[PDB]
């Protein structure tokens, strides 16, 4: 009569290892599996001392765990975890919960929940973020699925999530994926982000001249202001390190190919499914695949001319601000259009999605944790409805100020051959979205004229077509 | 006696399947045709009176019209009404016989099609065509893949009814499988992002030099008359003369500023995403008639944020009119390189062996983006086939380096008036994205490392390395 372990765990790459390590210091008792067995022999080494246990077989495993079973599920996407659900059925009960915490494509979790859901067993569907060093420490957590699955493993999630404050970072998100949909759009931020702020050093390391000792002078002193945030701290500490062997910093020693997981491109795919502008993430993703171009860049850069630039002898100390500034607003306009993103997809899939329980959350644990995501939460406890996170009066108000310096860091990285192409793009989206009349008249009329696509009018109702060949 | 077998059939008859039927018996081909909806076929009949083209009524004697190897061409809806169409034609059809499908299709569904079929001994040929409803009955551009065996069979017809361009039909075998409904999807992608350059040459003139419809016409006619001659600059000149009836403004003054796009315009973009191109500019543009159709937003945001307050224009007139002229044909030339540079990471992925200047020679005539322009493509191509990229092309290359100038007047212009121009703006970042050796991206990878273990490569040591950042 085996004496029953309160959680299990199958798929131990570093990200379940980690995960099971936390929720185990959180006093729960863990069964673990894995397909390979090696990978399980390893993970019972390095955790000797903890309580958790090994099992060989899908059956010892399920048989291990206490009912209603909760199962956590951290294998590879695609595939593998349809492949180790085919694998529980047989042996789970009704009421069992499986919780898929890997990085999966949001429509994959739908199907599960439905086909699970007619079984009689329940599926959560969750995102987790922080990278192996939140999954162990304090974790995003970002559960989507039934409602009444999720209230008995709140209390896990909750134990396990990162605090701010002495708040959790996590919350029912939505029904089906609508969990694994905000680490999707999560991860989309992200990418923004490390891409707005690699414009800002370039623009300092070209613009300004600057070396690795004043670049993180500059980001350390950006942390203690507005920007206050994980990426920019840990930029700032990567520009104090110095490789082992040339005595050069070691980010200059790293060769510029950005590589990517294939999630990266999803929230920029999905923006496209939905009718929503995403150009800064998706430019992020673009000069990604750019940078991975490597051998074709080399080559292009010995033939394709710059233009002239003369040294820069503006104010260094404006410049900076300017930069700050610059980077700043574009941040903005990068949350403003993903949680624009969020709430198509809450509109387009019946989420209810709360926006300012999900920028609580994006607070602490995950890997865009920033001050500023307080501000967003402010926003959507004034105005839950609010259609963009610029006409919120504190973003409205920062957006108006800092606009000028933008726009002076793009027309200077223009002038002198630096690529801005966030920066850029997050310009042209507040010049577009604050424009009543743009030149989209044009794009219907010759639409109508060589496809016959019909256009509408400024000043009346209806459905019109020309016959333009005179 | 005997029914008098034809040489091919038509399934489908919108505007599109029965201008193409037209077409082709125009071309001394008979037509057999058959729509599941009878009154269409009815109608289409009344309207090709004295043509050698026949009625059927039932998948079975359409199939039973035809000759061997049979040759069907499908221009019906997309998706299921397509699929359930070849399923009706598979228990008739024989080893040998040509399903064609001419709709705008998803290439991967071609894909799929094409095996189906092949394991019944039966070919499929997934084809583009483009050049709208007029194109389709006077002369369209054809873009078909599938078995080379198969096309070669259906090669004289549509050589037959294509549009050609100095005696070589715009049409020509793209490559297998569904080679050719991707080609017509980095065409559909292109014709947007070149829309979205002249739409943003039409706001920088109408903002910047308060320019009005006539004297838009009269630039966009000067500019046809160049290098920039094209199918679309001409159009754009058009539009830019209609008067409104009842208004007495010009017509495109009354046109809601909301553009629509078909569910296809966005394949392009997603498919870049899947392969790793980049291609920003056809991608800002699907985004831009996205933020278009927010009209009722961007109202209601005009009336609250505010631009910069910023003088009136007191340059040269004359001289930012070419600077305008300049950007937009460089950005023209980095669009097309990014759109070609996808169709050889395309065809590299399926194994294709794509023929890009006989892409290029294929979008001369017929389609939409029908300009003297892809004939500077058809020449690099035809200079170097393994081009990597057509900016490293010795015409392109030049024009660049002689116009990066206006782009960047124009970038800068546009950012300091508070004039959106997302095409141009990205094109120049791409140009310099491109010929820079090192980029900023040794930030990136070394923020992935710090936070999730992804590793790094260096510059000095050809190995794979990984830090503990925290030591
Ligand atoms: O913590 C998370 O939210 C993710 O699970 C984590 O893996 C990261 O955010 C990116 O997914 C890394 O992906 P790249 O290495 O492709 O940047």
């Amino acid at each position: 009569h085996m004496a029953k372990h309160q959680i299990g765990v199958i798929g131990l790459a570093v990200m379940g290892k980690n995960l099971a390590l936390n929720i185990e210091s959180k006093g729960y008792s863990v069964a673990v599996y894995n397909r390979l067995r090696e990978k399980t022999d390893e993970f019972l080494q390095e955790a000797k001392g903890k309580n958790i246990v090994g099992t060989y077989s899908i059956e010892e495993f399920v048989n291990a765990l206490e009912k209603p079973r909760k199962i956590l599920l951290m294998v590879k996407a695609g595939a593998p975890t349809d492949a180790t659900i085919e694998q529980l059925k047989p042996h789970l009960e009704k009421g069992d919960i499986v919780i898929d915490g890997g990085n999966t494509y949001f429509k994959d979790t739908q199907r599960r929940n439905k086909e699970l859901a007619e079984l009689g067993i329940h599926f959560i569907g969750t995102g987790v973020s922080g990278g192996e060093e939140g999954a162990l420490k304090g974790p995003s957590i970002m559960p989507g699925g039934q409602k009444e699955a999720h209230e008995l493993v709140r209390p896990i999630f909750e134990a396990i999530a990162a605090k701010v404050d002495g708040e959790p970072c996590t919350t029912y998100i939505g029904p089906d994926g609508a969990g694994h949909y905000v680490k999707m759009v999560h991860n989309g931020i992200e990418y923004g982000d490390m891409q707005l702020i690699a414009e800002a050093y370039f623009l300092l390391k070209h613009v300004l001249g600057m070396d690795a000792a004043e670049l993180h002078e500059v980001f350390a002193d950006w942390n203690k202001g507005e920007l206050n945030s994980y990426l920019i701290e840990i930029t700032a500490d990567i520009f104090t390190k110095i490789d082992e062997e040339t005595g050069k910093p070691l980010v200059d020693v790293i060769l510029d190919k950005a590589g990517q997981k294939g999630t990266g491109k999803w929230t920029s795919q999905n923006a496209l499914d939905l009718g929503v502008p995403l150009p800064i993430i998706t430019e992020s993703v673009f000069a990604r695949f750019l940078s991975a171009m490597k051998d074709e860049r080399v080559k292009a850069s010995k033939v394709l001319a710059g233009p002239a630039v003369k040294p820069f002898e503006g104010d260094r100390a404006h410049f900076i601000e300017a930069v700050r500034r610059a980077l700043y607003m574009s941040k903005i306009c990068s949350y403003a259009q993903g949680f624009a993103q969020m709430k198509a997809a809450s509109e387009e899939y019946n989420w209810n999605l709360r926006y300012g329980d999900i920028a609580m959350i994006f607070r602490g644990g995950c890997i865009i944790r920033a001050q500023f995501l307080q501000k967003i939460k402010e926003a959507y406890d004034r105005d839950p409805a609010l259609s963009n996170l610029l006409l919120d009066s504190y973003f409205k108000d920062i957006v108006e100020r800092y606009q000028d310096a933008l726009r002076e860091i793009v027309a200077t990285a223009a002038m002198r051959g630096i690529p801005v192409p966030g920066s850029a793009s997050a310009l042209a989206y507040y010049d577009s979205y604050r424009t009543a009349v743009l030149p989209a008249n044009l794009i219907q009329a010759q639409r109508d004229y060589f496809g016959a696509h019909t256009y509408e009018r400024v000043d009346k109702e209806g459905i019109f077509h020309t016959e333009w060949l005179k």
